[PDB]
């Protein structure tokens, strides 16, 4: 309580320091003093601090004899070293339940006033307490604007169980291959960007694996054309085993866990001119030689589905498509006019599977239109009419696809046409 001792709220920045009390920086400061009830200061800090008030200092402390509750003192010939006062506080003796109660109990009552503290760790000696008790009992009861704030060791291995205990122990990757399990401080993890899969965490939960956002995890997202979300489903659904299979000129990707949707957008693809864009014809590559893991993943990230899940055909030959070099110029067959198309057309009406149609916007009408340029255009609809080229066919949630002339790698019922590819000759 000395008035010269107090300072205004401040965050509590804690130091652990490592030897005896004399060598401490002090600034009118509450020197804590691990006692017994009748003050004998026999050893530890106790009578390193005795030895340090001086003889008048050990005359009062017999006078107020047997102390039940804290007692605060003057500090005496301390005073001279900046030691505003001393606080006298009995340690439970660490062999008795609950010791970590009486411990916490113990800083609760210390730490009570803005001033600065210097606290030996309690529980010191061979009667004494867990370091880690006491440390752990003193972040618990320190509060939050209690500016700087002193500890006193001389054990060199409490750095160590200081550091730790101000730690939590986080499992993280950038990769779903290997699994990095790192001690963060709640400056780390938030430096770690930690994510879930939905958003970024800024308390993980323990034993749970965690995507680190690297730089590298960012240009890697955005070279597959992914958010992180989609991120984190390619990089787990990479793990997936599928089969491949070299099946009427095309690598096939064998039917199983309601995959078809992507097989039937991969085989149309591959009977198109097109050439993806670097980063994914490194997939494609991979793909067509036996490992279609990568490739496959990104198809099911950049549509948003889960293996088992069964997804659109459209969704895959328009996501291919767009990732490649496709493009063609035309005139229309209504009033003339030159345009350019990039991607598949999406005709979303008078779909017709023989006759590939844009919108002129001039005249209001799906029309044909005569190429100019490029190799061929994908169209995507829905009709009921027969293709006489590479096409997909869906029905009763299966699709496949279909050559022109039967030549099929699913069914051969009646089946409306979902996508087309006309070669421009
Ligand atoms: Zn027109």
């Amino acid at each position: 309580l000395p008035p010269e001792a107090i300072k205004q709220p401040s965050p509590t920045k804690v130091e652990l320091v490592v030897g005896e009390l004399a060598s401490i920086k002090f600034d009118n400061s509450v020197l804590v003093n691990p006692a017994n009830a009748q003050l004998t200061n026999g050893g530890g800090a106790a009578r390193a601090i005795a030895k340090l008030a001086g003889p008048k200092y050990q005359e009062y402390c017999n006078s107020v004899a047997p102390i039940s509750g804290p007692l605060t003192t003057d500090s005496f010939d301390a005073k001279k070293l900046g030691v505003a006062c001393i606080l006298h506080v009995v340690p439970p003796k660490g062999s008795d339940p609950n010791v970590q109660e009486l411990l916490y109990q113990a800083y609760k009552s210390i730490l009570t006033e803005p001033a600065h503290y210097v606290i030996p760790i309690l529980g010191a000696g061979i009667f004494g307490c867990n370091p880690v008790h006491s440390l752990d009992a003193f972040r618990k009861a320190c509060p939050s604007d209690i500016g700087r704030v002193t500890l006193v060791t001389m054990n060199k291995n409490h750095l160590q169980v200081w550091d730790a205990l101000n730690r939590t122990i986080v499992r993280t990757t950038t990769d779903y291959d290997q699994v990095t399990t790192k001690a963060l401080t709640p400056q780390g993890v938030l430096e770690a960007n930690l994510f879930d899969g939905e958003d970024f965490v800024q308390e993980p939960k323990p034993g749970q694996i965690y995507l680190e956002v690297t730089e590298e995890v960012q240009n890697q997202a955005k070279e597959l054309d992914l958010n992180l979300q989609q991120y984190c489903v390619y990089l787990k659904t990479c793990h997936h085993k599928w089969v491949v299979s070299r099946t009427n000129g095309l690598m096939h990707l064998k039917q199983k866990d309601n995959n078809c949707f992507v097989s039937a957008g991969v085989n149309l693809f591959q009977n198109t001119a097109y050439q993806f864009r670097p980063a994914i014809d490194a997939l494609y590559r991979e793909y067509l030689n036996g490992n279609p893991n990568r490739f496959v993943a990104w198809i099911y990230a950049s549509t948003n589905r889960r293996v088992g899940e069964m997804g659109c055909p459209q969704q895959v030959i328009s996501l291919l498509v767009s990732n490649s070099d496709a493009a063609f110029s035309a005139t229309t067959a209504c009033c003339n006019t030159y345009f350019n198309h990039t991607g598949v057309i999406s005709v979303a009406r008078e779909y017709d599977p023989i006759q590939p149609k844009v919108y002129c916007m001039k005249c209001d009408v799906w029309t044909p239109f005569t190429p100019q340029s490029g190799k061929g255009a994908v169209a995507i609809g829905t009709s009921a009419d027969e293709p006489t080229g590479p096409a997909i066919k869906f029905a009763a949630a299966h699709c496949w696809y279909t050559n022109g002339k039967k030549t099929v790698n699913g069914y051969d019922t009646k089946a409306n046409v979902v996508a087309t590819y006309h070669r421009f000759d």
